[PDB]
């Protein structure tokens, strides 16, 4: 009957987020009003923070991994902004390379067409990247992320292409860029060399054969046996044509069987059990005595030299290794060590060429045949020399963009050398491997385990092949002097080319003549120079972003080294490594101080998302289903260092966390909305319960901040949520509802409660603003009191506030100790539950309690236990060692529902006064 006489305590801040409607309006506003530039221009910026963006490929729409990545970057950046620092965060895009060029190739072929003109082909590639750079930029902004998205970096900008080339120039001037001729990864489907980061290892079925190479007559006479054939094991019959040698383990015993097969003795038992060779050994020979004997290749009748390899393994195979220098790296060095032929008759498309006829290595019927299609017919040609064929499965290197298996071909390519000493900037002498290992020890990794992942790769990596045979990318734009057959690294030549690139882009490398590309002083000798037309590994491009973005803009986009880079843990094999290596040539240090990694988006069963599996969840679908602030809370509230599973159950839990945060903020705003703002300019007398809350607010704030400092948003959101749920909602807001709703608006106890709620809302806003930025922006939009209190027009004016100073607290005020009264509260609530089960009582306000520890504040007990009366009464309900509960000897007040009225249906003394209010 008196509900209309209570304090309204409502706010326009709504319970329902309606995120699908309101978030795009918030983000459109931040773009229109240039919130990021306003963040950078903030007048009281103190300190600097550079996060250097790793560039996604400008191909396709964003997937959930991009969203994960940019949200985490956004939280880290916003944290530093709200700490008061000046922010540098320029997002960028990877525009070159097969990731763009392959999509153009697949379209041309689907359209049944070709495009041979180099300038036009690069134009199609460039326009494709421009289209999807726009698409990804606006998709990034729909996640609520703030960065220099209107002035991002692009590896396709002419200045950027000049920067990438100038980095290459520094490598070449330091003596680390050299030509090598050796077998390397060859992708026949795109007719290009590859390096490790462009290769994906996948299980693949393969023939597996054991082949007998008979010793030649004179070798049998030297060995003093009638029959002997070395048995090799190989999974690549397509390289048998290129055999020049059979490599044995140094100083090892080889067993000759009765049928005349020669194998490593340590492997004879296994081989006989496989049925490869017979079981009876007749003679044992040391491999040192077999070296320089000669066998015969059964496929083509050619000589094969018996050699000793370095580190021949005896765990698989036969202990005798078919050695093909044109198709294996260790084979190649063995062939050179013995001055043997390098047979390599497989062309760029992976097919046998005329060289099989010229040297008589393989029958003419194989001309033009792809090496992988030829293998079945090769195996049949082996006849009786084939001792056993099996089919096995092994992890095999595949091209990262055509998805086809690679092969190896001896070829001349350009490398960054790992174990080549070079002159350091401080004058000393060190290899790149040594510098990179030193540099890693100075980088902070989050998690720490990332260090040894990257360190192990550096310890084991080979020389870095740089040259690729595609068209879309930055050329290795050096001339070869025909008079010397060596590259021209003259500073005048290199910088002249770099300047042309900066002004017109690398197109001119294909269009201009040699004379036109040479300085005026060299054009009389243009006849002696020839362009290198290979382009750079795209991992060199992105490995150069630190130079093109941080250094070449002299701090305007961040410092080099950056404070933080943040990408998936798959970038130890990619961007972390290439940036580390180039940083170490140019600066002899890593171009980052700290690396934070995250895992991958996976499905509900932790499995990888793929179109073949039909388990891909699109970014659009997820945002539309849940809203970006929920997707952002999902990220921060979960162990993002590992894989994150998408499932209804986990998003339901996050929506429940978001609702609790949002409902709590609504209650706070609603219950200080009527507070006279003059309270903000005067101190108050806070109760012990108020002090307990402010002292608690401080304690958990320190813990949320320490957790967020170490990027452990889970630990920090759990602290924050536990405070919201337990101390705030469960204790304080329950004890306070009566005063808030039923006391006079002039009541100073109520005004002191509102000040605590205002300080609490202020801390919630500060700590959630990096994560739920839209929502905290919406909180300030709906609360004039919060905006005045925090002196904030919008979310970007937020600062960490001193509650002690804003509420005028005395410094040496001793903290509350509520342990004794909270144990009583817990024991009373356990006893009250039992009485409620029995039906004796319905709620705590129906009770009186006499506490047996008389040293406790009686009004605090009434407040925390929500009893209507502290002391003795007449009707005993139950008793414990700690207290005795009674029925409260009053009527329920019709206005406040507390059992404090002396007459039935009559307002209590407090309520009567409030109702008389003049
Ligand atoms: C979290 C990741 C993947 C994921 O989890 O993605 C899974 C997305 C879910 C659905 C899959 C989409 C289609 C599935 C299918 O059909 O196959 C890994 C991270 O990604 C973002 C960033 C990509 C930038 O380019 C990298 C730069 C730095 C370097 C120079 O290249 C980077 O941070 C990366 O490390
Ligand atoms: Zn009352």
């Amino acid at each position: 009957e008196y509900k209309d006489t209570l304090n309204l305590n409502t706010t326009t801040f709504s319970m329902k987020g309606n995120l699908s409607v309101n978030e795009p309006k918030t983000y459109a506003k931040w773009q229109e009003q240039q919130a990021f530039k306003r963040m950078q221009a903030r007048k009281d910026n103190h300190g600097d923070f550079t996060l250097h963006d790793g560039p996604p490929y400008a191909n396709g729409h964003l997937h959930l991994g991009h969203a994960l990545n940019k949200i985490l970057k956004d939280i880290v950046v916003k944290r530093e902004y709200f700490k008061g620092k000046k922010i540098y965060y320029t997002p960028g895009w990877d525009c070159h390379g097969l990731p763009i060029e392959q999509q153009i190739l697949e379209r041309l072929e689907k359209e049944k067409t070709s495009l041979e003109n180099p300038t036009l082909f690069r134009e199609k590639c460039r326009d494709h990247a421009k289209k999807f750079l726009e698409i990804q930029k606006n998709e990034f902004l729909q996640l609520g992320v703030l960065g220099d998205f209107e002035d991002p970096y692009k590896t396709m900008d002419f200045k950027f292409e000049a920067s990438i080339y100038r980095a290459l120039v520094e490598v070449a001037k330091k003596g680390l860029l050299k030509e090598r001729h050796k077998p390397i990864y060859w992708s026949y489907a795109c007719e290009s060399a590859l390096a490790e980061a462009e290769v994906e290892y996948k299980m693949k079925k393969s023939p597996s054969i054991f082949v007998a190479f008979g010793l030649k007559k004179e070798s049998l006479e030297k060995l003093k046996v009638k029959k002997a054939s070395l048995v090799i094991w190989t999974t690549t019959p397509w390289t048998l044509y290129a055999n020049v040698a059979i490599a044995l383990k140094k100083d090892a015993v080889y067993a000759l069987t009765q049928k005349g097969y020669l194998v490593a003795k340590a492997l004879h038992e296994k081989l006989a059990a496989l049925g490869v060779v017979d079981n009876e050994i007749t003679h044992e020979f040391n491999s040192n005595d077999l070296e320089y004997l000669v066998a015969t290749n059964p496929l083509n009748q050619r000589d094969s030299l018996v050699a000793l390899g370095e580190h021949v393994g005896l765990e698989d195979g036969t202990g005798a290794v078919h050695t093909a220098p044109g198709h294996g790296e260790e084979d190649y060095y063995l062939g050179l060590r013995y001055n043997l032929e390098v047979l390599m008759s497989v062309d760029e498309k992976g097919c046998y060429d005329e060289g099989i006829i010229h040297n008589q290595l393989l029958d003419e019927s194989y001309l033009g045949e792809h090496v992988f299609k030829a293998q079945k017919r090769i195996i049949e040609q082996l006849g009786d020399s084939l001792l056993l064929e099996q089919e096995i499965e092994h992890s095999y290197p595949h091209c990262w963009r055509t998805h086809k298996p690679v092969i190896y071909r001896a070829t001349t390519q350009w490398f960054i050398l790992m174990d080549e000493p070079f002159i350091q900037n401080d004058g000393s002498q060190k290899t790149l491997r040594e510098v990179a290992l030193d540099a890693i020890e100075k980088v902070e990794f989050v998690p720490s385990s990332g260090k040894n992942r990257l360190k192990t790769m550096i310890e084991n990596r080979p020389d870095w092949c740089l040259s690729r045979q595609r068209k879309w990318g930055v050329p290795l734009a050096f001339f070869i002097d025909k008079r010397t057959n060596k590259p021209c690294f003259e500073s005048e030549v290199l910088e002249h080319v770099a300047n042309l690139f900066e002004k017109k882009g690398c197109d001119v490398w294909w269009e201009y003549s040699v004379k036109d590309l040479l300085p005026p002083s060299y054009q009389e000798d243009a006849k002696h120079y020839e362009k290198i037309m290979h382009i750079l590994d795209v991992w060199f491009d992105s490995g150069s972003t630190f130079k093109a973005v941080l250094e070449d803009y002299h701090g305007e986009k961040g410092q080099s080294p950056s404070d933080v880079i943040l990408e998936g843990s798959d970038q130890h094999r990619g961007w972390f490594q290439s940036s580390l290596l180039i940083g170490c040539v140019l600066n002899n240090q890593a171009p980052f101080k700290k690396v934070i990694t995250h895992g991958f988006i996976v499905d509900e069963k932790g499995e990888k998302m793929s179109k073949s599996k039909g388990n891909v969840v699109s970014l659009d679908k997820l945002l539309k289903t849940h809203g970006s602030d929920v997707v952002r809370l999902w990220v921060a509230f979960n162990d993002y260092q590992n894989d994150l599973r998408v499932s209804q159950t986990f998003f339901t839990q996050t929506e429940q966390h978001y609702k609790k945060f949002r409902n709590t903020l609504k209650f706070l705003l609603a219950n200080f909305s009527d507070m006279d703002l003059k309270n903000l300019e005067r101190p108050h007398n806070f109760s012990p319960l108020d002090h307990f809350m402010l002292e608690t607010l401080e304690t958990i704030s320190a813990g949320v901040n320490s957790a967020f400092e170490e990027h452990d948003f889970v630990k920090g959101l759990n602290i924050l949520m536990a405070f919201v749920t337990n101390e705030l909602s469960g204790i304080y807001l329950d004890a306070c509802k009566d005063s808030l709703y039923c006391d006079s608006k002039n009541n100073e106890k109520r005004q002191a409660i509102q000040m605590v709620l205002l300080a609490t809302a202020s801390k919630l806003c500060y700590f959630l603003a990096p994560i739920l930025t839209h929502t905290i922006e919406e909180v300030l939009e709906h609360s004039q009191a919060l905006r005045i209190f925090l002196q904030a027009k919008d979310v970007f004016d937020l600062k960490d506030i001193s509650v002690s100073e804003k509420l005028h607290l005395k410094e040496f005020k001793k903290p509350e100790n509520f342990e004794a009264v909270l144990a009583l509260r817990s024991a009373f609530n356990e006893e009250l539950d039992r009485l409620k089960k029995e039906g004796v009582i319905k709620n705590s306000l129906e009770c009186a309690i006499e506490v047996k520890e008389k040293a406790l504040d009686e009004n605090l007990v009434e407040e925390l236990l929500m009893v209507s009366f502290v002391g003795i009464a007449k009707e005993k309900l139950s008793e414990t060692p700690a207290f005795t509960l009674f029925k409260a000897p009053f009527y329920k007040c019709p206005r406040c529902w507390r059992f404090k009225s002396e007459l039935e249906n009559t307002p209590c003394k407090r309520c009567e006064q409030v109702l008389k209010e003049r």
